[PDB]
């Protein structure tokens, strides 16, 4: 792997710890990184390190490289899991990212369901934060393509952070109209044109954000309950959309439905979503 001194972090200053996440598609561990904050050269920072599993394939390696490279191009933002460094030379590839102690959002919400609970303000704030992260991502010309509650992480101070940039691309790096394009996107979060037309734009992410909203307001509900993946797209072509979640206003549901407009250009932009959610959150608070 080519040297990138700006991002390179010393292996001797990194102490690997306990496993994080389910570990299906990569190996992620908690770690202590000494001096990773360059203003505090002697302070250990609790980080997350992504690396290859023992059963990794050649494609796993080139995917992990591409994910790291993608995260290099995305500047710092509070509502995004940011790259902190990498160990690339003379050993196994470690991709060092921000640690979020409270795990993924789906589990986070499911665990605080009533049999401290989420308030309505908590849920709108969560939605607002993610709209902001996605607004920033889109401004960086990045399409995420895998927006979902499982791919949002939450910190100790309850900050929502978009994670998992394995499917993320620069907007110009999509092989348009090729039958393989978007073949690896989870179908239940996926805009119809991503499959039907083999394209992916920022407006495709907007659809997924609608799904994510539904997840949030159902406190980690599973989309399209009782509908198998195999029959979803016929139903979507026929105009099927998910019903309003109980603990969510008509206004917020109308926002979800807007996100699920059949016509991509008729969906809101992330900019507009941020503005509307800002207004709602302000009035709620
Ligand atoms: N609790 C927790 N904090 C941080 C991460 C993960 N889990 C986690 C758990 C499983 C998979 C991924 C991740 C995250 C990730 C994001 C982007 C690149 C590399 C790692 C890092």
């Amino acid at each position: 792997l080519p040297e990138d001194p700006k991002w390179e972090f010393p292996r001797d200053k990194l102490t690997l710890g306990k496993p994080l996440g389910e570990g299906c598609f990569g190996q992620v561990v908690m770690a202590e990184a000494v001096g990773i904050d360059k203003d505090k050269p002697k302070e250990a920072v609790t980080v997350a390190v992504k690396m290859l599993k023992d059963d990794a394939t050649e494609k796993d390696l080139s995917d992990l490289v591409s994910e790291m490279e993608m995260m290099k191009m995305i500047g710092k933002h509070k509502n995004i899991i940011n790259l902190l460094g990498a160990c690339t030379q003379d050993g196994p590839l470690y991709v060092i990212v921000e640690y979020a102690s409270k795990g993924n959002l789906r589990e986070y919400l499911r665990a605080r369901r009533p049999p401290e609970q989420m308030t309505f303000k908590d849920l709108v704030s969560c939605t607002y934060q993610l709209a902001r992260g996605m607004e920033y991502l889109a401004s960086q010309k990045c399409i995420h393509r895998d927006l979902a509650a499982r791919n949002v992480l939450v910190t100790e101070n309850n900050v929502m952070k978009i994670a998992d940039f394995g499917l993320a691309r620069d907007i110009n790096n999509i092989d348009y109209y090729k039958k393989t394009t978007n073949g690896r996107l989870p179908v239940k979060w996926m805009a119809p044109e991503a499959l039907f037309d083999r394209v992916y734009t920022h407006q495709s992410d907007v659809w997924s954000f609608g799904v994510l909203m539904w997840e949030i307001f159902t406190l980690g509900g599973s989309p399209y309950p009782g509908i198998p993946v195999e029959e979803l797209f016929k139903l979507l072509k026929e105009g099927h959309r998910m019903d309003k979640p109980a603990n969510c206003t008509n206004e917020l549901y109308m926002m979800m439905r807007d996100c699920w407009h059949a016509v991509p250009s008729q969906r809101p932009t992330f900019k507009q979503l941020v503005e509307d959610l800002d207004r709602i959150l302000t009035l709620t608070t």
